[PDB]
């Protein structure tokens, strides 16, 4: 069973918090979600988990410095990465996330919110 | 004269675009300011590897700015982040918590003083 790291906006805004809870609930079916002192403790503890993770899953619809930073560190750690983006939000996903995808180790999937459990099923089965 | 890489929100929102222009204008006094989205990512990743200092205005939340800062840390780059409390926001723990006060600095500042702050950092 893989160790999993979930990323989603917090101080960038909690608009998608209920969706994040759905994603984490589904990820727990497959493995251990590691992400579930001030800000330094948060950074250091999360960097520890990010190196431990087998897969990094990020919901990248809501813009967030912390999510982007986690993804940048994860790429440099050579982590397998799954990013999930909702075009129906009306946003354009950052070129630094869209353009980081190599289609294998770093995947970016566009999706509709109702399908997120099914999409995670497809990725983790 | 350093090679300088500037970061500021675009697709996260262009609210601070005028301020970014002021920062880049002042940075040029101190050094060189360096398909599809893949070309942008690859181009900018090359510049960021070529940089001596990465300067980021981190007030507007942005995936791309955060990603640039994460890649910059792993590229062992010198980093200066600039945050405005007048925005009313609480800056990301990942940026505030990455700071070490030396090679990764996070400064709170008021918009009117950004040129003086840059003058101080770049001597
Ligand atoms: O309270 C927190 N708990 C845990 C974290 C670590 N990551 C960052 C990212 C949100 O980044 P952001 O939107 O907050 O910038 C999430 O994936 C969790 C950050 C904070 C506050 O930053
Ligand atoms: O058009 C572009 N030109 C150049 C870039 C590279 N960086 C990312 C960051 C903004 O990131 P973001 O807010 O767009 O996510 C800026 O520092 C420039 C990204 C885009 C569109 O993403």
């Amino acid at each position: 069973r893989p160790a999993l790291y979930f990323c989603g906006s917090i101080r960038g805004g909690r608009e998608d918090r209920t969706l994040y809870e759905r994603i984490v609930s589904r990820l727990r079916r497959f493995g251990t979600v590691l992400t579930e002192g001030g800000d330094r403790l948060i950074h250091e503890q999360d960097l520890e988990w990010l190196q431990q993770a087998d897969v990094v899953v990020a919901e990248v619809t809501q813009p967030s410095l912390g999510v982007g930073y986690e993804l940048g560190r994860a790429v440099a750690f050579n982590k397998r990465i799954l990013c999930l983006f909702r075009p129906q939000s009306g946003r354009v996903l950052s070129a630094m996330i869209r353009g980081a995808a190599d289609g294998s180790r770093f995947q970016v999937w566009d999706y509709e919110e109702g399908e997120v459990e099914a999409l995670l099923d497809r990725y983790f089965e």
